[PDB]
């Protein structure tokens, strides 16, 4: 609806700020479930 | 202590902000958590 809005490569800004959780959470059931 | 209080859950959105990536490993862990 809104005009102007615009376009391009850009994440979402929910998962920057909660990469310390999300990645860190990924990596450990990654290393995990490696063996 | 406060007067005129009525009983409800209470709301404005940061549960479903932080854990957007939560609230469905929440419902999936109801049925790992719970019983
Ligand atoms: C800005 O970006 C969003 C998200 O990438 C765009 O939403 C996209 O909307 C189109 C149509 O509603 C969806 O299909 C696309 O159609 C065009 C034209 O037929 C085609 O060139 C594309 O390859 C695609 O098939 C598209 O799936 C949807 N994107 C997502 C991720 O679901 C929005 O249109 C963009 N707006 C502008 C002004 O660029
Ligand atoms: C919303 O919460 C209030 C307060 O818990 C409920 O009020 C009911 O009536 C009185 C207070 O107005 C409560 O009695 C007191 O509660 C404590 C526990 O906090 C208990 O140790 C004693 O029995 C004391 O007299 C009463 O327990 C409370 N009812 C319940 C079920 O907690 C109100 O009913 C609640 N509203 C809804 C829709 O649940
Ligand atoms: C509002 O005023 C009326 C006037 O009698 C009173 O009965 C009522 O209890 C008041 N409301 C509250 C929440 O105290």
């Amino acid at each position: 609806v809104v005009i102007g809005i615009v376009n391009n490569t850009v994440y979402d800004p929910l998962q920057p700020e909660l990469d310390s959780f999300k990645e860190e959470l990924d990596k450990y059931f990654k290393n995990h479930t490696s063996p």
